[PDB]
């Protein structure tokens, strides 16, 4: 993908916008390579896992490992500060979508891998 | 990404399963790049590209233009027949979806992005 020029200005919702988008792609082909095959399967599957309930419990979790560094410590306080949901649940989940956006568009590839895979064992499980 | 054994093998709604969510990347990058900001901005913009009436009308734009390989046919053709939205639009949005889900599958990298240009081009305008 094209680089974006001053992506790392973006506010929260934008950030969290392309942060959306990637996780759901990571959470399908996970689910695809799990060999899941079925639609209504992976549907359900795919939309437990990347639900905002399930976006701020996996936060919560990779907080409480000490995951991230100052960075994008700096990145989801954007995210969660950004202008039938809770607004808790609203606010850390936007946190997590904000992060990934940040990491994809930054091209930082192999943390973004880390991190969503980590995300990945916490919320399937 | 892991490379899933027998990804070729996946039926048409798996394939297009995965499409759907590369192709919101994809498009989502694109409004990003093109310096929109505004959430209630970018979702309009998104959803109006990734419908599958504009699939529809994306998909039988490119195959006036003979854009597709023999391949490529026999893949569309395998997510068109994948066994408030209308039949042949639902069959033609999931022909391009499965395709987008195989090139990406597939690792076929440079085609994927060649594609989706395209089909932003169309769409977009």
């Amino acid at each position: 993908f094209d680089t974006i020029k001053d992506s790392k200005q973006l506010n929260g919702l934008a950030l969290a916008y392309i942060g959306d988008a990637i996780f759901e792609v990571y959470v399908r082909h996970h689910l695809l390579k799990q060999g899941f095959t079925k639609p209504n399967d992976l549907h359900k599957k795919s939309s437990r896992i990347v639900s905002a309930k399930s976006q701020a419990e996996i936060l919560f979790f990779l907080q409480n490992q000490s995951f991230f560094t100052e960075e994008e410590e700096a990145v989801l306080k954007r995210g969660r500060n950004a202008k039938n949901t809770d607004v808790q649940t609203y606010r850390y989940s936007t946190a997590f979508q904000a992060l990934l956006g940040y990491l994809f568009l930054e091209k930082k590839e192999e943390r973004l891998s880390q991190l969503v895979a980590e995300a990945i064992q916490f919320g399937t499980s």
